[PDB]
C-alpha cells in the first residue's frame, strides 16, 4: 500500500511548471527530457529587441512585478506579470489533466493584454521554445499546408521511453498579425507564425536566449547577402521573423507577431491517456482548479482576527501561492571540494588564514547528476534550494498537502552522501550555474546549514499521532503509510544527527571548562573573520578573533531540535536503544546550554570563547542568537530564564520593534554596522519561531502564560501588518524589514520564508 500511494504520487507530481527560475517553463521531474521556456519582447526598432526580450526572471524598474495569484503543483495555476518595459500584462495559466501511464497531459494559455501607456499598435515577439534531452528519443514539427508558415495550429509529435508518445501543439491564438507588404514578402510570406526545428548537443539546450539570437542573426546575414539594405528596408518585425523550416531536432522554436492583444494555448497530449486535449478543455479546467484551489485555501489557511478580511485573505493568497509557485525541479552536476583538506578542521588559532589556502588549491570537480524537487526563496535572485531556507518553506506547505512536503524532504535527504552531509546550497547543472559565479559555486562537505527540516518532520509527527484530494493527505490518513515513510528516512536523520556531532564539535575537554557533560558542545566549521554563513545568520557579531575554542548556543539549540525528533520518531519505530542514547544527550544538552551558555549577569544565552589567558568567556551579543534555546521550544514553560528571555523580547529598547522582533539589539555595540544583514532588521523566520513559542507558552499553566499571551498577540499582529502593508504598497515580499520604517529592504519576490506570514495569520498551532 505504501508502494502503491507512491506510485500515484509520482503519477500526480510528475509534471509542472517546474521551471521557476524562468517566466514561463515547463519540465516533468525527469533529468533528460521535454522542457518548454516562453518569451516576449515589443520591437519598435532594428536592435532593441536583444534588449526587449524576457525570459529569465529578474526584477529591476522595468519589471513592476509578477507572480503567482493561485497554484497546486498536482493542478496547475494562474501567473500574471506585469512588464513594463514591454508595456504588457500577461497571463499563464497552467492545468494539469490525469490521465495514461505518463504523468497525464496538461495545458497552458499564454494572454498578453497592452497597458494603457503602450502604443495601441505594439508589435510584439512571442517565442515558444520547445527542447528534448535523451539519447533515443524523437520530436518533429509537422510540416505547414502553407509556403512560408503556418496559418493554423503547430503540430509537434515526439516520443521518448520517459513520456511515450504525446503531442504538443501550439494553438493559431487570437490578436491581429501584422503584414509586410515588402518586397521580402515574397520570399518570407507577409507575416505568419513559423517555426525553426534544430539540433544541438543535449547538454546546451538549456540555452534558449543565445540558440533563439544565433537563429535570428542568421536570417539577418541571409538579408544583407540577399541585398535587403537601407536604402529599402523590411520593417523591424519582419527582420526578426524566423525563416520557416520546421522539421525534425531536439529544439524547435515556434514564434509569432503580434500587433496589440493576443493570446494562445499550448496543448499537451500524453497519447497513452484519453483523447487529446482541447482549447475547451484547457478553459474548463482553468475554471475547475480555481473553485478547488479556494475551497482549500479556506479551509487550510482559515485567517483568524484580526486579518479575516478579505484583503488579507487576498494578501495570504499571494504570499502562499507565489511560495509554493516557487517549486521547482533541478537537475545535473554540482562543484564540490572532496579533498578534505586538514585546514577544513580548524583546529588552530588563525584556522581562517588556513582554509583560504585550502580553497586556493582549487580541488573542487564536479560529480553527480543529483536531482532535487524544492520550493526556493527567490525567484529572480537565486531560484535553488537552500538547506534550512526549505526547512521554513515546507510549514505552510505541510498544511498545504503534507504528502507534497514529505516528497519534498525525501527529494533533499537523498541529496546526502555516505558521511552524512548535505551541502547547504544546491547548484545543480549549468542552467542552474549560470546564476552563480564561479568564485560562489563551490560547495564544502564540512559546511552544516541548521537542520529545520525537522520541524516540518515534527509537525507531520503530530499530525500523525492525532483523488488529489486524497493524495495530498495520505500520508496520515493511512497510518502504515507514514510509519514507512518515517522507517525508510530515519536511518539517513540519525546520519544527519551523527555528522552534526562527528564534524561540528566544540572543544570542552582541552580548556579550563567545566560543564555537566564533557561530550555536549558545538562550533560552527566555517566562519571568517566577519561572517558565520553557515549558521544562517550571516553576519550577526560573534566572538572576535574567531577561535577553536568558541561554542555556539545557537547549533547547540539546533542538535537539540534534531534530538527530539529523534526520541519521537524512533519510539514510533520501536528503536529502544537508539531513544535510551538520544534521551541522554537531551539531557546533557539541557545542562550544558546552561553551564556553558546562560549568563546570568545578562540575564540571556551567549556564544562561547576562549580568553587571552584561556579561559571561557561568555561573548554576549543581545539579539536572535540569545534566544535560541527559546526559539527552538527546548525550555521548560516555568524556567526562570525562559522569563527573562521573555522580558529581553518585549523590551523596546533592546529587541521590540513596532515592526517585529531586531535582529540584534539596540543596545548592541554592532547594531546597524558593516553590511547590517542580521545586525538589526526583522527577519520573518526567526520571528516566526519567537511567535510559535510565544503561543505555546501562551495556551498551557504557567506563571508566563499571560506575559506570553500579550507578547504572542502583538508580535503576531506588528508581523503581519508589516509584511502585509508592504505587499500593499510594493507588490513584493521582502527578505527583511526595516525596525524603524518598517520598509522592506534587500531582496523582494521572497517568498522565500517571508510567506510564514499565512500561517502567523492562520493561528491555532
Ligand atoms: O534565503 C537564502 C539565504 C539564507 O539561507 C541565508 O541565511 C541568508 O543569509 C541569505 N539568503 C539569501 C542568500 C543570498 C543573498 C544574496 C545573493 C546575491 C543576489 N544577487 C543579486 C543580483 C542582482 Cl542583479 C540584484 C540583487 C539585489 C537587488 C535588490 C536588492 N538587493 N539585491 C542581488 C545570493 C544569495
Amino acid at each position: 500500500l505504501h508502494s502503491e500511494i507512491g506510485r500515484l504520487n509520482n503519477q500526480s507530481l510528475l509534471w509542472g511548471p517546474y521551471r521557476p527560475n524562468i517566466y514561463f517553463g515547463t519540465r516533468p521531474r525527469i533529468g533528460k527530457s521535454l522542457m518548454t521556456g516562453l518569451m516576449w519582447g515589443k520591437i519598435e526598432s532594428y536592435t532593441d529587441f536583444q534588449h526587449t526580450v524576457r525570459y529569465t526572471c529578474e526584477q529591476n524598474e522595468g519589471m513592476k512585478g509578477y507572480g503567482w495569484d493561485e497554484y497546486d503543483p498536482r493542478r496547475g495555476g494562474i501567473q500574471s506579470i506585469h512588464d513594463i518595459q514591454n508595456g504588457l500584462d500577461i497571463t499563464t495559466s497552467f492545468v494539469k489533466i490525469p490521465g495514461g501511464a505518463h504523468g497525464g497531459s496538461w495545458a497552458a494559455r499564454i494572454k498578453g493584454t497592452l497597458n494603457d501607456d503602450a502604443p495601441k499598435d505594439q508589435k510584439t515577439i512571442v517565442v515558444f521554445y520547445v527542447s528534448q534531452e535523451g539519447e533515443n528519443s524523437e520530436l518533429e514539427a509537422v510540416p505547414s499546408e502553407n509556403e512560408f508558415g503556418y496559418e493554423g495550429d503547430v503540430i509537434l509529435k515526439g516520443r521518448s521511453e520517459a513520456l511515450g508518445n504525446y503531442k504538443l501543439v501550439v494553438t493559431k491564438g487570437k490578436g491581429v498579425i501584422p503584414q509586410s507588404d515588402h518586397d521580402l514578402s515574397r520570399l518570407r510570406g507577409p507575416g505568419q507564425t513559423v517555426v525553426q526545428s534544430l539540433t544541438y548537443p543535449d547538454e546546451v539546450l538549456w540555452q534558449a536566449k543565445p540558440i533563439l539570437f544565433q537563429q535570428l542573426k542568421a536570417g539577418i546575414d541571409w538579408l544583407v547577402e540577399n541585398k535587403y539594405d537601407v536604402a529599402d528596408p523590411p520593417p523591424p518585425w519582419q527582420v526578426y521573423l524566423l525563416a520557416n523550416k520546421p522539421g525534425s531536432g531536439n529544439v524547435h522554436i515556434v514564434q509569432k507577431v503580434f500587433e496589440g492583444d493576443f493570446e494562445f494555448d499550448i496543448l499537451f497530449s500524453s497519447e497513452s491517456a484519453g483523447k487529446e486535449v482541447t482549447s475547451k478543455d484547457l478553459e474548463r479546467e482553468v475554471k475547475q482548479a480555481t473553485e478547488v484551489f479556494g475551497e482549500r485555501f479556506a479551509r487550510v489557511f482559515d485567517l483568524k482576527a484580526p486579518f479575516q478580511g478579505d484583503n488579507y485573505k487576498k494578501f495570504g493568497k499571494s504570499m502562499f501561492s507565489n511560495l509554493i509557485g516557487g517549486i521547482g525541479y533541478f537537475y545535473g552536476h554540482s562543484l564540490v571540494d572532496r579533498s578534505y583538506a586538514p585546514e577544513y578542521d580548524e583546529e588552530n588559532e588563525g584556522f581562517w588564514e588556513d582554509a583560504a589556502e585550502a580553497r586556493a588549491r582549487h580541488q573542487e570537480a564536479l560529480e553527480g547528476p543529483y536531482e532535487l524537487f524544492t520550493s526556493i526563496p527567490s525567484r529572480p535572485f537565486f531560484p535553488r534550494g537552500f538547506l534550512w531556507d526549505e526547512g521554513f518553506h515546507l510549514l505552510p506547505i505541510a498544511d498545504w498537502d503534507i504528502d507534497l512536503a514529505l516528497e519534498i524532504i525525501k527529494s533533499w535527504y537523498n541529496l546526502m552522501d555516505e558521511d552524512g552531509w548535505i551541502a547547504r546550497e544546491q547548484i545543480l547543472g549549468a542552467e542552474a550555474r549560470s546564476k552563480v559565479p564561479k568564485e560562489f559555486q563551490t560547495q564544502y562537505p564540512h559546511y552544516a546549514n541548521p537542520p529545520t527540516l525537522f520541524l516540518v518532520l515534527d509537525n507531520f509527527v503530530e499530525r500523525l499521532r492525532k483523488l488529489d484530494e486524497t493524495l495530498s493527505t495520505a500520508s496520515v490518513d493511512n497510518p502504515e503509510v507514514g510509519l514507512e515513510y518515517l522507517r525508510r528516512l530515519y536511518p539517513l536523520l540519525r546520519r544527519q544527527f551523527d555528522w552534526f556531532r562527528k564534524t561540528q564539535a566544540g572543544d570542552i575537554k582541552s580548556y579550563d571548562r567545566e560543564a555537566y557533560s564533557t561530550k555536549e558542545a558545538y562550533r560552527w566549521r566555517g566562519r571568517t573573520v566577519s561572517h558565520c554563513l553557515t549558521s544562517g545568520l550571516d553576519d550577526y557579531p560573534r566572538p572576535q578573533p574567531p577561535h577553536p575554542g568558541e561554542l555556539h548556543v545557537d547549533l547547540m539549540s539546533w542538535v537539540g531540535v534534531m534530538v527530539k525528533s529523534l526520541i519521537s520518531i524512533g519510539s514510533l519505530l520501536g528503536a529502544t536503544e537508539d531513544v535510551e542514547f538520544y534521551t541522554k544527550v537531551l539531557d546533557a544538552i539541557e545542562h550544558n546550554l546552561d553551564d556553558l551558555h546562560w549568563s546570568e549577569k545578562e540575564g540571556c544565552y551567549c556564544d562561547a570563547t576562549i580568553d587571552e589567558f584561556e579561559e571561557h568567556k561568555l561573548v554576549c551579543h543581545k539579539g536572535y542568537i540569545s534566544l535560541f534555546p527559546f526559539l527552538t521550544g527546548l525550555l521548560k514553560p516555568d524556567s526562570p530564564k525562559l522569563g527573562k528571555l521573555l522580558a529581553l523580547i518585549g523590551d523596546e529598547s533592546e529587541l521590540w520593534s513596532p515592526y517585529g522582533l531586531r535582529s540584534l539589539s539596540k543596545k548592541d555595540e554592532f547594531y546597524g554596522t558593516a553590511e547590517n544583514y542580521w545586525r538589526s532588521p526583522v527577519w520573518i523566520n526567526i520571528n516566526y519561531l519567537a511567535i510559535v513559542q510565544l503561543y505555546n507558552i501562551a495556551t498551557q499553566d504557567g506563571p508566563y502564560k499571560e506575559t506570553a499571551r500579550d507578547l504572542y498577540t502583538r508580535l503576531r499582529k506588528n508581523i503581519v501588518e508589516t509584511v502585509y502593508r508592504n505587499w500593499e504598497e510594493t507588490g513584493f515580499a521582502w527578505e527583511q524589514y526595516n525596525p524603524e520604517t518598517g520598509k522592506g529592504q534587500r531582496t523582494q519576490h521572497f517568498t522565500g520564508w517571508t510567506s510564514l506570514v499565512v500561517k502567523i495569520m492562520s493561528g491555532h498551532h
